[PDB]
Parts: C-alpha cells; sequence; structure tokens
C-alpha cells in the first residue's frame, strides 16, 4: 500500500503545515501537525476542556462505530518549546492520504496548553519519530508510520514541504518526479528516539563550506533551523544590522535586508536554503526588525533541523531496520 497527502502552511510564515487525516467511521477529518520530533497522535476532542477550545476541529469518539476505548491508558507530552497537552486513549481507524491503519492509538485531549489553545489551525499532532518516545502509559503505542510499516510497499515515509506553499507527505514510496538530481542517504541514530544523523558542514552564502560534523535531528515539527551559536553567529555576520537580542529571544535583523543563503551538508551533497526562507518577518506588527530562521540551539542541548531547513529538500525517512535519512535538491 502506499498513501500520499498534501501538507499545507498554516499561515503565511510557514510557521507550521497541517495535513488532513480522516479518523473514525464515519471520518472525522482533522488537520494534523506531522511531527517527526515526537511520537503521539493526539487530537483535539469532545473530551476537551471547553474553555481550551478556540477554533480546533475536534475528534469525537462516541461518533465514531470503531472506536474502542484503551482501557485504562493515558498520555502526557512536553514538547521543546514548552506547550503541552495530556489525555485519555482511543483505538480507532486512521487514514493518511489513502493510506489505512485499523487499531491506531488516538490520543484524546482532556488539556492542553495556551499555545494549542490559540492556535485554531492546528487540531492536533501525529508524531513521526521512534515509538519508544511515545507517552502512552502503562502500555506504549506504536506511531501510525510504525503501524503502516509491514503493509507499505517500501518502509519509508518522505516529506517534500513547501516555502509559502503547500507540499506533500507520502507513504510507501518515492516520488522521483519530486527532487532533481539524486537523494544522498546519511546514517541514522535512534538511541534518542529521534531522526539523528550528523551533516557534514555548511557553507553562508557564497562562503567556503565549512567541513564539520553537526549531529541533529530532522524533525518537521520545529519551524526553525537551530545550530552550534559558532555557526549562527556566522551566519548572522553577513546581515548588516542583525544582533542577537536577549529581549525577543533570538536573531533579529532588519526587515530591509537581504538575507544570504545558508547550506548544509549530506555527506558530500549540498542542500542550500535561499535567504528569503530564513524570513520570519516582522518581531511584532509594524515593526522593522525581522525574527531570523536561524537561531542557537545552545539553549536546547540538541541542533533541530526544522521546516526552515528541511522545506529545502526531498527528504527520505526511510524505516528499513537499520534506518537512514534522504535528502535531495529539488
Amino acid at each position: 500500500s502506499t498513501g500520499s497527502a498534501t501538507t499545507t502552511p498554516i499561515d503565511s510564515l510557514d510557521d507550521a503545515y497541517i495535513t488532513p487525516v480522516q479518523i473514525g467511521t464515519p471520518a472525522q477529518t482533522l488537520n494534523l501537525d506531522f511531527d517527526t520530533g515526537s511520537s503521539d497522535l493526539w487530537v483535539f476532542s469532545s473530551e476537551t476542556t471547553a474553555s481550551e477550545v478556540d477554533g480546533q476541529t475536534i475528534y469525537t469518539p462516541s461518533k465514531s462505530t470503531t472506536a474502542k476505548l484503551l482501557s485504562g491508558a493515558t498520555w502526557s507530552i512536553s514538547y521543546g518549546d514548552g506547550s503541552s497537552s495530556s489525555g485519555d486513549v482511543y483505538t480507532d481507524t486512521v487514514s493518511v492520504g489513502g493510506l489505512t491503519v485499523t487499531g491506531q492509538a488516538v490520543e484524546s485531549a482532556k488539556k492542553v496548553s495556551s499555545s494549542f489553545t490559540e492556535d485554531s489551525t492546528i487540531d492536533g499532532l501525529l508524531g513521526l519519530a521512534f515509538s519508544t518516545l511515545n507517552t502512552v502509559s502503562p502500555t506504549q503505542q506504536k506511531t501510525f508510520f510504525d503501524n503502516a510499516k509491514a503493509s507499505l510497499d517500501s518502509p519509508v515515509f518522505t516529506a517534500d514541504l513547501g516555502y509559502h506553499a503547500p507540499g506533500t507527505y507520502n507513504f510507501g514510496f518515492i516520488d522521483t518526479t519530486a527532487y532533481t538530481g539524486s537523494i544522498t542517504y546519511t546514517a541514522v541514530s535512534t538511541k534518542q528516539g529521534f531522526w539523528e544523523w550528523t551533516s557534514t558542514g555548511y557553507a553562508v552564502g557564497s562562503g567556503t563550506f565549512k567541513s564539520t560534523s553537526i549531529d541533529g535531528i530532522a524533525d518537521t515539527g520545529t519551524t526553525l533551523l537551530y545550530l552550534p551559536a559558532t555557526v549562527v553567529s556566522a551566519y548572522w555576520a553577513q546581515v548588516s544590522g542583525a544582533k542577537s537580542s536577549s529581549s525577543v529571544g533570538g536573531y533579529v535583523f532588519p526587515c530591509s535586508a537581504t538575507l544570504p543563503s545558508f547550506t548544509f551538508g549530506v555527506g558530500s551533497a549540498r542542500i542550500v536554503i535561499p535567504g528569503d526562507y530564513i524570513d520570519f518577518g516582522p518581531i511584532s506588527t509594524g515593526s522593522s526588525s525581522c525574527f531570523g530562521g536561524i537561531q542557537s540551539s545552545a539553549g536546547i542541548g540538541i541542533n533541530i533541523f526544522g521546516d526552515v531547513a528541511l522545506k529545502a529538500a526531498f527528504v527520505v525517512f526511510n524505516g528499513a531496520t537499520t534506518p537512514t535519512l534522504g535528502f535531495a535538491s529539488k
């Protein structure tokens, strides 16, 4: 089997991407944030505290003839940005782009943090990291991809995120028309439950490529590119007037600036992020100071190849017995 679904930016800045997902019988379609940095499929629901729902579409398990309460199961998650959610668990039929999994754990939110309430466009998350990170207790549950894998034509999914435009998540096949050149594959460590890999270096604009190992995670659920402070300082030094602002919480730059590209290495291959992918617009409405899309990871504990980086590539998440990642230009 295969599946293919369009993923759409939630706003004009590409702050996140939403993908329609069919849950239950009859189908209830919710727009979920596909997140290769986490491993829970959770949704706003008829059980979510009413004051914490503000425009989201909800899953109502009582209206699904295939929903079954997973007795005794609860979940609770906290994300790297400080947001969180928790609740109980159903199993139900879940379909993405024509690919159907029966008995998928659907984690129904009883509580969500304010950042989720305030984002009316995201109805939940669909985790695509390794199932070892799933938070369901006392019996950990499998991700959608883990449940689908054995049925897929090939045990892979691909992320093709657009810049200011829709893109595609495919399951079970590699669309050879969706990229240019070849796909370069690179080793993955699953020891932390992430799609963790080592970039071979970087360049700023037309500058020379610096060969240096940068360990980080491929994370579709993170907006920005978080890299070591040395790398990030080298980037922003090429933007007149850019500075790190403690009050704003990262590098800002004059909105009148032209941003240089940023290149990252995948083996001997190179992925070029155009400068305009690094512009996240005014820090507040009407400001002439703009927020940068490349930020320091120093306060995180891990480097994160988020959407800024991933949207410049066609990315293969190869879930074979020994997982690997592939990157192609497009």
